[PDB]
């Protein structure tokens, strides 16, 4: 399906993919703050407006699942430091987090790169979400920059989301939070 | 073999680092390497900087490390590459701010070494020449981790012209 992909796209559009995921982090945090919003950098509003047009040439075969860990900054600066007591997750103020959470949905302004499970699920930061994508998608499959498994799953910006479940798994020597949802 | 040295909770932070090194590196970053503004994470930076200093190369070697373009700052992230290529314009303003020069990293500097193979698929390419006896600790394939606050000088900024890319290239010595 990285093929069927690669086949659609012109080179200029496989050269920017490949730009976009070895150089992500640029690109999203000038997505995440204007909220999504383009009029900002018109350079590099010219290069989103392609990225955008290239994943539209993809569609998913099926539904798949797919994970992302991050670190708690992504819960704002009143969880951030607060969410974790120690190596044990705050049990009230997750309470918190969770009925602000759970059963809404969320915008991911940046582009969205996931991870695929083939025999191992790297989830060694403190949050972890997994995600299912729905059949018929816009989502690529791109070459990971970290050469663990070959293949990402990358989402259009501005994905939205529904959190269907959130909790705490225990484990022997830490605690992770768990975010399941499901891509609209 | 250096963990030998090392004491039970100090194996632990490193261990911490290795599974979510952001936080640590972010934190340090947005403080300009002082402690503290945030006293619990200075506590793990503290017994981390000890582990470090338990540790010393016995002979000069070469590490490196990708990057984005993030860590040129804003002004310079998303407008460095038009058209799949270096800007020349503003990297002749980049190699101005940067060539020649003592820079200090304020996270904890994590390299690789090249054995078969280098791998350099994101846009910024930096490689340094770590002296003898500088404190690096080897941590798990495995990585060569320098102290916070390293200070490197750039001997020389290029653009690495490829088949389908280009890469900015980056060449700097550690200072003692
Ligand atoms: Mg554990
Ligand atoms: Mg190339």
């Amino acid at each position: 399906e990285y093929k069927a992909w690669e086949k659609k796209l012109r080179a200029n559009e496989k050269e920017l993919v490949k730009e976009y995921t070895a150089n992500a982090k640029p690109f999203n945090t000038y997505l995440r703050a204007n909220e999504g919003k383009l009029g900002f950098k018109p350079e590099i509003d010219k290069k989103i407006l392609k990225l955008d047009e290239a994943l539209k040439k993809s569609k998913l075969s099926e539904t798949v699942q797919v994970y992302r860990g991050d670190d708690t900054s992504i819960f704002g600066k009143e969880f951030q430091n607060s969410i974790y007591q120690g190596n044990k997750v705050n049990r009230e103020l997750f309470r918190k987090l969770r009925d602000e959470y759970q059963g809404k949905i969320r915008t991911e302004y940046g582009y969205l790169s996931t991870s695929i499970v083939s025999n191992q699920q790297f989830a060694m930061r403190p949050v972890l979400t997994t995600l299912k994508v729905p059949k018929g998608a816009h989502a690529g499959y791109v070459d990971k920059i970290s050469q663990k498994g070959q293949y990402e799953l990358l989402l259009p910006r501005n994905t939205k989301y529904k959190i269907d479940k959130m909790y705490i798994i225990v484990n022997k020597g830490s605690e992770t939070i768990k975010i399941e949802a499901t891509v609209q």
